[PDB]
């Protein structure tokens, strides 16, 4: 029975902590500890309030002992209880004296392989950094696709991006049907915590504008990713990303060449099998007129608009929607679940 | 000189006025008259006052002689006297008494062909749809490409769209030099007049969801008027549409399969040489690193982002801005300047 | 038990039958029918897909019965089966026929005595005015107030409007404990539906204004409707509202001068008190750091922040949030509840 | 001629310097200066594209002299020259050498007496706190109220904040006209670049929440500003402010009991009076339906919507709009401008 915990308690890591709670399925593994460098009152404040997901439906409780800081946390009818800290540093975090099977890198400034080795120095067996490999990674992982591709060796593992989870599901479906020449993605995504309010010094002078006020196009680490999980698309696959001034929510737009012959009803006939077989822990299809709103909180990997399906020529275009940060949360959980052993 | 009158004074034909007194050349045209169903006090205060544009810089009176309403408009060195009509049926407008050449017509609602022959029942002697054709015209025409085209017996002209005026500029430039075998659109657009504040009933259910709070895909006209344009573009190309929560300007991303070798650097060059010759009237070309804001009221019909373009193999993705306003109210002043020389 | 109608599926009329639903609380009367101009499937979309709400967690079932359309809905443990109309004029309405006890009126359209018995007419027993009374009422009700006055005679009633419902417990419960001399209002908003999405004629030219970019002043009907509830404070009280940009929630700050002796803290102890006792089913008060956000989908008709609360001598601020939609479709299930016997 | 050196290079800063370019009439002293922690490149890009005010209408042209970096920008028929730092650390900053006359303080951060200081060590005659006072200042100035009251010797200064420059005003002409017995203000503002995009843990439990999202309440330094302002008028007036989805511009709502006879009419004739004659530099009147976006780009420290006034007794209602970014940066210009030129 595995034991967890969290570095970075932000978007991705506090959605992971309650999607525990929220799962219809009980995970076997347990949460046992978060880091993060706010101080915990404000940590459990944003726990419980949330802009975007709404009240956390549950009771949290704070227990200070001489040296440690808990949580004691209740909500469907699971509890537990949670060690916190305040380290910015990685290595000076106690994992060791905590038992950490696994710790999820949610901070987004450990992807190296080196930052990563950092919380195996402070005792943890495993890695799961969440987000793509900045540099070497012993697998990348895209749960439902290449899980099992997991050695209980491995010990610095990626879990990749929400871009990447839809990606890599729609490119292997359609690759492996009808063969994929050459594809292009444009991702349509809400704002991120990284994004500017207003125009202000920034590394990346697009993002530097107001998140607001903007259409902003941008890099993907989708890309460089989706080459790791399958190397047999090098050179075959591009793209970017566009933010815009919604919360939450994104939709990937691919349009690729066909090695085959391909109708509208034969591409939208697969992906509906894909998500009714193999995939249907992390893919649906719908096709009613729904919008970006109505899949907030949506627990898949992609959903599939069929209407938006398109064909010209060997030329076809395809629509998926995901939540960014209940999608990529859910399957952080079903990839520590499936090292279950 | 040329008599125009703009029946519909929203979005689009209040942007045709305020161009017509911001242009930095004067134009050999009068516009005589507006009519609209809304009272002109309300018509005059939505002309001095913009939250997208911003004041308009010059002043406005209401004079009433003859039992008419007047506008009388100074601005940039300039006077037009305007007379106000609320007609709501065109077919009553008194066209013949005003000796109208031109009207203008940005309602949305008279784009059939016998719609639009209202207006010359009423005795306009040529009329422009604001908009895509709906059934038939004598002439669809985007000005810089096509708009030599007309001829004097073209009395219903479609002016297509803010997406097709930026469409088939590039459409036409790639397909010339390197050859389109098929190509997609993605168009990212700005919300829309027709949108909804929040979710309600609406003869189009994904238009019918809160604009801003939603990514909403949807269709767009710009397909079917290109094909009017480009009859040989049948079955080559397709797309749609997707609304945003920001309040002017929009993108295309085209997706095309060329039939000759491409890198992004001749891609590039080829636009960039497009928009210093044939099409320096219309288009221009960045390689800084903008986002929608920046191309907030510009007049270009397109403004592509070289940073953008994307190759792999016979596959290649370009974008390209512009302000759906004020570039379409720019491009209805110049077609009108075209009609005589 | 009690057969109620629903004339108008819009935020209210939506929100009154999911709030049935939701409540911990069970009504013991049905909503047996609801009219919209709109077509049933448009109605069931906007029932389930919610962009303010999310989605409806529950079934709805189309049938057919007779020429009759139904609508066939489960949702947390509940059930019912609801005839659906599309009738644009009330007097044409079948409720002998149906036998309803009581029509809830809005749509905004029938606000008038005379428009409002065109439901007595078509055959209910009573009619609730969803919105401040236009000219005369048999009573004009706030829910937890004078709720008890409804005489059984009482055939038009008017529920006033989500303001007056905040609005008329704190000026009470003030004006009981210390005495108002005068007070003044002010009103921080979400948009509303009949909003604009850009600059478009209107009949109030300040509501003509993109609703997503400003800061809009405008009339609340609030005070009106308090004046009604409370004729003693005619020209003691005025206010208006601010629209912003938030798609649902809003604030009133209530700015008062007290004719007795008062502090921050007995102000606040009163308010408490208040919502511990007489007022424990509409009003709460928090000292949390909390945002318009975290009281979306509040059942409460005012949540008192009681870090708001300023005094400087003899005048006060006091600050309450609501949701709009949520608290007032839950008082009008409140109201028609207390009508049994 | 008088030397000006901007430290930090934001909001306001930036603003500072392209209200010095686009004044109508030149300021007859020089920015010699500009330094801050971001690169010249991200600077000259954020200086000549900006989301709320548009592109720079000029040229900027980046040059290395000596081992100095230096801004032309050309604008206006005007031309400055302007060397660019990089010092985080203001006693290193070379203002001895610059000769520099008054520094502008406009990072946020240093605003404490002793702060403040490390810019005159450095060997600056001068500092404009572009804020509130922390602890101590030599001066806290309102231009147009009490920018006279500067001594030669003063070398501390505080022009406060954009809401102090807006209040102080409209107490002291309400004040000396009627008498102001208490007051409180509401401020309705604009997001602030300190805000949070998504939930984010933040000093500020409420600025850590989404502010695209929200309606979120704060404290405001006007209050403690407006009192070294004006000491008469310590315990009698009291506020907060209020941070709303818009991008830019602010609103005053204040209410005050008044000493003596007051009417609506009153109000608004003293209110337009004092903008003709004392006030005319800095404030103006309207009487037009008008909303934020219309005040954006507007000079004056405070435009009074005279439709807004409100009467009940001694109480009243009044409300100011302003453009929080460029009132502030032009009443920066002008304070320096009283010191001579
Ligand atoms: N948000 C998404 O949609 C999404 C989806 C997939 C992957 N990701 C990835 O998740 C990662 C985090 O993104 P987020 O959206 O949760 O951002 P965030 O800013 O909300 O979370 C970052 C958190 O890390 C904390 N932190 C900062 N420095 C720290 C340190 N030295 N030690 C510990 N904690 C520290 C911050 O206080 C904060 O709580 C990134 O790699 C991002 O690319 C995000
Ligand atoms: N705004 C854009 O980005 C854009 C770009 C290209 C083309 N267009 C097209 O321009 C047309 C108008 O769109 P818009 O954005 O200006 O919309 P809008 O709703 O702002 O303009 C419609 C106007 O027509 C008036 N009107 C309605 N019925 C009338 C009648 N019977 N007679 C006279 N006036 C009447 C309304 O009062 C309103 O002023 C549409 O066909 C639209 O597709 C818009
Ligand atoms: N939403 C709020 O915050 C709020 C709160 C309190 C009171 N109100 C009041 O309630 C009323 C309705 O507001 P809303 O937000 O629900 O508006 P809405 O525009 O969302 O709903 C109006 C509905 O009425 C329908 N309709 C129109 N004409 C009809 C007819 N002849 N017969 C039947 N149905 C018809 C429309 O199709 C629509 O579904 C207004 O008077 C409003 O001021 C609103
Ligand atoms: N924006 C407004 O509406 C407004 C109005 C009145 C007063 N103010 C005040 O003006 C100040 C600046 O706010 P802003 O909106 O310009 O914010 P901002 O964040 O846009 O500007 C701050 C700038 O300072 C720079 N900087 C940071 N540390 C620095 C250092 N050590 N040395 C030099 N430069 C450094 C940053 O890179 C940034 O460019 C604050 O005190 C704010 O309250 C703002
Ligand atoms: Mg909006």
């Amino acid at each position: 029975m595995q034991r967890i915990a969290i570095n970075g308690f932000g978007r991705i890591g506090r959605n992971v902590l309650r999607a525990w709670f929220e799962s219809p399925k009980q995970f076997h593994f347990e949460i046992v500890a978060i880091n993060d460098i706010a101080d915990v009152h404000t940590l459990v404040h944003l726990f419980k309030y949330d802009s975007t997901h709404g009240r956390f439906n549950g009771k949290v409780d704070i227990t200070i002992e001489n040296e440690k800081i808990y949580l004691n946390i209740q909500s469907n009818q699971r509890l537990l209880k949670v060690e916190v800290l305040q380290q910015k540093q990685p290595e000076l975090l106690p994992w060791a004296s905590l038992k950490i099977d696994v710790v999820l890198e949610c901070t987004g400034l450990f992807r190296s392989h080196a930052d990563a080795t950092r919380h195996l120095e402070a005792g943890a067996k495993r890695v799961i950094i969440g987000a793509a490999p900045f540099d070497h990674v012993d697998a990348a992982i895209v749960y439902g696709v290449n899980h099992a591709d997991v050695k209980a060796t491995d010990q610095i593992i990626s879990s990749v991006s929400c871009t990447t989870q839809a990606l890599v599901p729609l490119v292997k479906i359609i690759d492996d049907a009808f063969g994929i020449e050459t594809a292009l993605m444009t991702e349509i995504h809400a704002v991120t915590a990284d994004q500017s309010v207003l125009d202000h010094a920034h590394r990346d002078l697009r993002r530097a504008r107001a998140s607001g006020q903007n259409i902003i196009p941008t890099t993907s680490s989708a890309l460089g990713a989706l080459k790791r999980v399958m190397p047999k698309m090098e050179d075959r696959i591009d793209g970017y990303s566009i933010r815009v001034p919604t919360i939450n929510v994104a939709a990937i737009d691919l349009t690729f060449i066909a090695q085959s012959p391909i109708t509208v009803h034969h591409i939208n006939e697969l992906l509906i099998k894909a998500s009714q077989t193999d995939y249907a822990e992390i893919m649906a299809v719908t096709d009613e007129p729904l919008v970006s709103s109505d899949f907030n909180h949506s627990p898949y990997s992609l959903i599939v608009d069929l209407t938006q399906t398109m064909v010209v020529g060997h030329q076809a275009k395809v629509f998926a929607w995901y939540d960014n940060e209940w999608g990529y949360a859910n399957r952080l959980l079903d990839l520590c679940d499936s090292f279950k052993s």
